[PDB]
């Protein structure tokens, strides 16, 4: 069921390593959860994994130099424009501000949440908790090598430089 | 004895596909042969394969968006400048001019060459004949696959954006 969500988090994580030398964040992975739940909610800010969840490999063409995705068709924005009442992953604009707290949802406890509130918070170490869930269920290293080879096949289609425009 | 030369031709072909989405030219391959005979001769324009021969994976950091390499430490120059008495791959600068001809050198005959003419010529389908040699010696697919893993390993650790500077 969460097969769409956990795949996004592995693929975004590999692509981000190819593109910026590092892997996805606590809050960037959190954005994939929020979007797995509310599929017509605009995700503003650090939103790379939501963008893989909604766009597949095609997010690769829309990622800004910041790792934020602009793709208004899939309601992904890097900053808040007028009238977008979306979730702001680590920013103060939009309708709903998502950041980190001691007493903030876990990976499990967030999937459960039935409402959307004016302020959303997620637990420290959200990525570590979410990688363990995926690890117990999948062979993640077999997936990562398959992810890298497909992302490279994408990038090599028109070449890195094409993909930058 | 020629392994190092034939590895550069297979590594550059995999790297150019990742950067510009297409293989290497007849003349880009020819430049590597030249780099192999004349270890101090400066090579000007169309030098992606001579760059791998002279720099290894460290060439990825010195590629212009044209796929020409600028590394003066290694006597590699994308355009001719005053006083660089080198071979010019498919330009009219420097001292020697390398260009395709109907009668030009073969891979075997260019290797066997002893002089340095004021004008070298390589046969049409220099790349075809050169890939037909290398394919008789190794399972090239096992190489391209390794070259990719190592090219990606290099790109990734920096981040594609660090590398494009
Ligand atoms: N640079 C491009 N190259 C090829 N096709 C494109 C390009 N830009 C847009 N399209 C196409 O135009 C249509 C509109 O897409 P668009 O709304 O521009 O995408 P996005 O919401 O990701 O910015 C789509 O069918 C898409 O496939
Ligand atoms: N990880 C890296 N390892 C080695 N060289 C790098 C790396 N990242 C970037 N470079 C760049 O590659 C180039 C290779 O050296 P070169 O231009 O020949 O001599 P110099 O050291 O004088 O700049 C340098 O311009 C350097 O800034
Ligand atoms: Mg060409």
């Amino acid at each position: 069921m969460f097969e769409k969500l956990y795949s996004a988090i592995i693929y975004s994580d590999e692509f981000k390593k190819i593109l910026l030398g590092r892997g996805v964040d606590d809050l960037e992975i959190a954005s994939a959860y929020i979007a797995f739940l509310y599929e017509d909610l605009p995700i503003i800010g650090k939103n790379l994994c939501a963008a893989f969840l909604r766009m597949g490999l095609d997010a690769v063409y829309n990622v800004m130099p910041s790792g934020k995705v602009y793709s208004p068709r899939h309601k992904l924005y890097p900053i808040s424009r007028y009238g977008i009442d979306g979730v702001c992953i680590n920013c103060d604009g939009g309708k709903i501000i998502l950041r980190i707290s001691n007493k903030g949802y876990d990976p499990e406890d967030l999937l459960e949440s039935k409402g959307l509130e004016s302020r959303i918070f997620v637990s420290k170490n959200f990525k570590k908790k979410s990688m363990e869930i995926i690890e117990k269920i999948w062979d993640v290293n077999k997936i990562r090598l398959i992810a890298r080879k497909e992302i490279l096949e994408r990038i090599s289609a028109g070449g890195i430089l094409h993909m930058i425009r």
